[PDB]
């Protein structure tokens, strides 16, 4: 009837009934030794593991039960983590090397879900004595591996990667400067004339300019057969002599299949200007290609995609299969807005009570671990809103640049 | 999961019908001793089947 989140469940040996145990009848079994029997509400008995979890009717010394007023184990929201203005990469570098707001939280949330070695060789503890560097377009934090170490692959450091920065900006905030054109060609330019010798205004005037430029591709596969038939003999005909005559039939099937596409763009201007009674109007449209520049600047909220690799713990991990094997792994989540389900851990943590929908980290085993407050604090600070102000500057080749014009008019 | 309101009315359908063994192991009557899963995008709703018949 209700949702059963399997952190509040308590056995004691001194109440659930069938339908919850059944819901999450993996969670309470696997929290039972192997051949035990325990009870449930009204007449009912849950089997452990070698009874494959049996729920039947009958009697038990020990009662699973589930509290009165329970809580949901939401995870908290944190006000904003405000950042000196700067330009992207300005903002970027200061996020990163952020030790109590973003280094600590993201060793402590990939130590919780099973990775092995997060930290340096001059320091015991998690998240300690870490390395920051810049590649390519992203950031990579690591632990410092200069010194010797002393453990079964410690030097197999797990890595934490940030990538791909987005940006909401508020709505009143964004401004742009000055746009600045180089490298210009000429497409093409028509000029021309609009003449009203009628007593009354005229507006029934147009000049139009366009400019289109398109790309296409394909592909095709082609197979067949052929048969054929040939006899020949030889036979004495009249005045020609021994002639050799030869007969030939024959027939052939063909198969083809083909696949294909394209791409178009294409660019117009018009011109059409209101003359006035007896006179006339010239007109003029320009299309030339330049390079495009300007400034600008805005305030807005930053989000990124977080990547942890590295191998998993043998001890344990929070991977739903749990392998023991050591095998190395790459999970991406997306800090910010939801996407997906595999990179939301919102989404992944609300549905905790869904068996069905445990498919990627299992967050009913960190809590076990580690408390469920621990998690929910982690959790908090790592999804943490973050705002900053933002100054750039814009830039792209070959792009399109007009220009239309009505001139004054002429009396007639 | 709502025995009540869907469970039952949802399996005497299927009795009604014709449709064989629509229950448990653990009662005799229709529409009891149910199990519910979460499959794919959809959910099913089928008899106990852990003990013998």
């Amino acid at each position: 009837a209700e949702p059963v989140y399997p952190d509040q469940l308590r056995l004691f040996s001194l109440p659930v009934n069938r339908e919850e145990a059944q819901s999450v009848k993996s969670n309470i079994v696997g929290m039972m030794g192997q051949w035990q029997i325990s009870g449930l509400a009204n007449g009912w008995v849950i089997m452990g593991p070698g009874y494959n979890g049996e729920i039947k009717p009958g009697t038990a010394s020990n009662t699973w039960c589930y509290p009165t007023n329970p809580v949901t184990g939401e995870i908290p929201t944190l006000s904003a983590l405000d950042i000196p203005d700067g330009d992207e990469v300005d903002v970027q570098w200061r996020l990163v090397h952020d030790s109590a707001n973003f280094i600590k939280p993201t060793s402590y949330l990939a130590h919780y879900l099973g990775y092995a070695w997060v930290g340096g060789n001059h320091s015991q503890y998690v998240g300690e004595d870490m390395d920051v560097t810049r590649d390519g377009d992203g950031w990579v934090i690591r632990g410092n591996n200069d010194g010797g170490c002393d453990g079964y692959r410690c030097g197999d450091k797990t890595a934490i990667k940030v990538s791909n920065f987005a940006y909401n900006l508020d709505p009143d905030s964004f401004k742009h400067g000055d746009v600045t054109q180089s490298d210009r060609q000429l497409v093409k330019t028509v000029v021309g004339w609009a003449v009203n010798d009628s007593d009354t205004p005229q507006s029934g005037y147009d000049v139009t300019l366009r400019y289109d430029t398109a790309t296409n591709w394909s592909k095709t596969n082609t197979y067949g057969l052929s048969e054929k038939v040939t006899t020949k003999n030889k036979f004495k005909w009249p005045l020609v002599g021994e002639t050799e005559l030869s007969i030939e039939i024959a027939a052939n099937q063909s198969w083809a299949s083909q696949n294909g596409g394209s791409t178009t763009t294409s660019l117009s201007q018009s011109v059409r200007p209101t003359v006035p009674a007896r006179s006339k109007i010239p007109v003029k449209i320009e299309l030339y290609k330049a390079d495009i520049s300007y400034p600008y600047e805005f305030k807005a909220d930053v989000s990124y995609d977080l990547t942890l690799s590295g191998f998993l713990r043998w001890g344990g991990n929070a991977w739903y299969t749990h392998p023991d094997n050591r095998p190395n792994w790459n999970h991406t989540f997306v800090i910010g807005p939801y996407k997906d389900k595999a990179s939301s851990i919102r989404y992944q943590w609300d549905k905790r009570y869904i068996p069905g929908e445990v498919k990627w980290w299992d967050w009913n085993w960190t809590i076990q671990q580690n408390g469920l407050s621990t998690m929910q604090n982690n959790l908090a600070r790592v999804l943490r809103p973050v705002r900053a102000g933002i100054t750039g500057d814009f830039s792209a080749e070959s792009q399109f640049a007009g220009n239309i014009e009505i001139g004054a008019p002429v009396p007639l």
